[PDB]
Order: C-alpha cells, then structure tokens, then sequence
C-alpha cells in the first residue's frame, strides 16, 4: 500500500521570519503530525553549528565523559543476526565509556581510514557510537547553551510554555542537553521518549541521519512484535524489520536528516535512527501544554509503574506545579489535570486515614524551595508527600525514601519507620480548589 510509505511532514525554512511564524510551532504540536522535519533551520537563524564541531567540543571539555555503544555496522535499513543467516529484531549495542578526546580521535582517524580504502549477510565490522553526552553543566558550556535560545520559544530547551520548565528541577537529557558524536551506521535502536514527551534533535553535520518513524498509535503493535522477538520493548536494543512492519500494515516515515535540520518527534512517536555519515547531534524534550502530551504522559507513566521502569519525568510533581503555576484554558487539558490531582487527594487522604486510624504518627516535616520529587528507594515509583524512612534514617536525617507499599513489605506493622509529611492537607486541598478553567478566546 501506497499509505505504508507515507510522505514526510517537511517545512522549509528561509529565514527568521519563517522560524517565528506561528503556524510552524502549531504545525509541529499537531496530534496529527508524528514527525516534523523543519529543514534549514540552522541557517534560516544563522546558528553557529561550529560551537558543536568536534573540534570546538575537544578544545572545551576534552576530559569530557562520552557513553560508547559498540555496534555492528549494518547494511542500509536492515539488521542481521550475527551470523547474516537471518534478519531479526534484537540489536547487538555494548556499553563503555570514553572521553570526548579519545572519541573525536578516533571518529577523525575512522573518516582517514575510509577515505583511504576508497583509495584502496556478513561479516560485520564493528563500529564505536557516542552517546548521551552531558552538557547541562552552563559553567562548561555557556556559548553552546547561549547559541540554542535563539530558537523560537516553542522548541527551546527552557520556555514558560514547556511542561519540562514547569517540573522545577533538572531531568538530566530531557530539560538538558545532550550530544551525540558518531560515526557511518551509528545506530539509535527504537524507542519512544521517556513519559512519551515531544523531543528536538539538530543534526550539527558534516554528514546526514536517516530516521524511521512509527505514529504512536501503532506502539502496541511493535510491543507484540517485541515481546513475541523475546525483547523488552522499553528496556531492550531492538532493530524493526520493515518487512515484518510491512506485513503487519503499519505506515513507516522515513527521511533523511541533513546538517542544520532540526527534528521534532511529537508525542509517543515511534523512531530509530542511524547515521549515514560523519556528524555530531544535540536534542533535548520538550512538553507542549496540550491535552495529547499530558494524555500520553500520564499514560506512559502508569505503564512503566506495570513494567517496573522508573519514570524520568515525576507527573504526580508535575501535575500540582501546573495547578499552582499555570493558567490553564484547554477545557481538555484542564479536565485531565483536574482529574489525576482529584485521584492524588483521594489516595492520600485515604492513606493517611488509614495510618491516623491505626495510631501511626504522621511527623510535620515540611519542604525546601526547589526540592526535586522524590521516588522510592527500593521499587523507584514516585513518592509524594507522604514519606516512609526508617527510625535510623530519620535519626541520621539521611531520610531516605521509601514508598508506603515497600515500607509496609519490610516492617509489617511500619514499627521501623516513621511517616514525614512535606504538605498539609488544607495546602493542597486550596491548591485544587483554586485551579479552575481560564478563560482564553484563542
Ligand atoms: O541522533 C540520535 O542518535 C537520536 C535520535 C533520536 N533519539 C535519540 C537519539
Ligand atoms: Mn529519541
Ligand atoms: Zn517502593
């Protein structure tokens, strides 16, 4: 089918202008949209691409850490086994570490190397991916982080209409930086983004990616192809076979990513990405204020509590900082918000009638400005409010959290911990309250 290989969402910048134009960034935030490609980007704003060459990283922070996946080079769009007997799902990636020195040494002596053997199934030759570079550290990298806020607001890293802003604290990679430093097939296997939030990716160049895109709404589909492959379809490496996608009819994007093109993945988009040549990439995520992100958020936040992954991005945190903070005049997005914050109060207040009943003391211990949410030490779900820390990390004041299901696991009648409290209820019953829908004519 025709509408298997569907036409990439592409906009073609010219100037800056065009970058400031509002349609773009509704455009972009469009449900109906999977994938934006807004191409020329880069030039339309004149943004120094050089800041993030390899050469000005090495000069900058050359002792810098670098996360290395070590990775086959595979053929084009496929992935084989190690063998080349079969194509399959399962994506070979080892982990290591290096330093932005040592990598940038090796992706210019590989670039020597293939120009020399030009000049000159399997088996596969092994290639090194640098990934997940750190730069939120402002100290280290002030001209780098000064040059992306001349990006319209709606895709920058920091931005009163971004959700990520609204957390209060640093979610290190999606309200953060992060660089990318590769090599011809280096392989970001498929994934959707932490609690399915939009994210910007800019390909510094010199070479092109190529990107595949699955819509959202087909994830469950490529769930099954995983678990029936025996992967783990948010913790493992996995490589989709587009024969096998083809098969099952669900419509794959495909597009090339050119140096200066910036990337936007909408909500829960499906993707893998590979590089075609020599470059360097940064992205960050960003949360539009719309009811489709907080909507496959909350969503992807619930599933992970079933699968035992840990959610970067705190929602229960999120949802009263929107209520305390943001006017909100989507009646759909308001109706969300107003529901899960309904569903914390109606726990919490449950909970801790049921501690108050069984005569366990509910300890006043109040909060610092800008402190971080919390999650549990032993399982990782998020913790609000209500805080179970042992006698002894009480005592030490290390406080260490642990939700009331892991608490309760280890000390049956919770007779080895105490119960600390960071709000009143009164606080947060107002804070409901007062959160009603804005009038907006927009
Ligand atoms: O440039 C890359 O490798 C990436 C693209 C999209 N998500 C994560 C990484
Ligand atoms: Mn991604
Ligand atoms: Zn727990």
């Amino acid at each position: 089918k025709d509408k298997l290989n569907p036409p990439t969402p592409s906009i073609y910048l010219e100037n800056k202008r065009d970058a400031f134009f509002p349609p773009l960034h509704q455009f972009c935030t469009n449900p109906k949209n999977p994938v934006t490609v807004i191409r020329g980007l880069a030039g339309a704003l004149k943004l120094d691409l050089g800041l993030f060459s390899t050469k000005t990283l090495v000069e900058a922070n050359n002792e810098h850490m670098v996360e290395v996946r070590t990775q086959l080079l595979q053929p084009a769009d496929e992935n084989w086994d190690p063998t080349g007997t079969k194509k399959i799902w399962r994506c070979e990636s080892n982990r290591s570490h290096t330093t932005i020195a040592k990598y940038a040494q090796y992706q210019a002596s590989s670039f020597q190397e293939s120009l020399r053997e030009e000049n000159e199934k399997g088996p596969f030759k092994t290639i090194k991916f640098g990934t997940n570079i750190d730069l939120s550290d402002n100290k280290k990298w002030k001209l780098q982080l000064h040059e992306l806020t001349k990006l319209p607001a709606f895709a920058r890293v920091v931005s009163a209409g971004n959700l990520l802003t609204h957390v209060g604290h640093t979610i290190l990679g999606m309200n953060t930086v992060q660089l990318y430093m590769k090599v011809p097939g280096s392989r970001t296997p498929g994934h959707q983004e932490n609690n399915n939030f939009c994210s910007v990716n800019i390909n510094i160049g010199p070479g092109d990616c190529e990107w595949f895109v699955v819509p959202e709404d087909y994830w469950g589909v490529l769930n099954d192809f995983c678990e029936k492959n025996n992967l783990n379809f948010l913790m493992s490496s996995w490589w989709p076979n587009l024969e096998d996608l083809y098969e099952a009819n669900v419509p794959v994007y495909r597009f090339i990513q050119r140096p200066g093109d910036l990337v936007w993945i909408n909500a829960g988009t499906v993707h893998w990405v590979q590089a075609v040549g020599w470059c360097n990439n940064i992205a960050w995520n960003v949360g539009p204020l719309t009811a489709c992100q907080y909507k496959l958020a909350v969503e992807r936040y619930e599933w992970n509590k079933l699968k035992s992954v840990k959610s970067p991005v705190p929602m229960v945190h999120l949802s009263w900082n929107m209520a305390r903070n943001i006017k909100v005049s989507d009646p759909k997005l308001f109706e969300m918000i107003k529901y899960c914050l309904l569903k914390i109060l109606k726990q919490y207040q449950t909970l801790r009638e049921a501690l108050v009943a069984a005569g366990k003391e509910v300890i006043w211990h109040g909060r610092t400005n800008d402190e971080p949410a919390h999650y549990c030490s032993i399982c990782e779900v998020e913790v609000f409010n209500l805080l179970f820390v042992t006698n002894e990390s009480n005592t030490q004041k290390t406080y260490i959290v642990h939700c009331h299901d892991c608490a309760r696991k280890t000390s049956k009648s919770l007779e080895n911990f105490v119960v600390l409290e960071q709000y009143k209820m009164e606080d947060l019953i107002q804070v409901y309250d007062q959160f009603t829908l804005a009038l907006s004519l927009s």
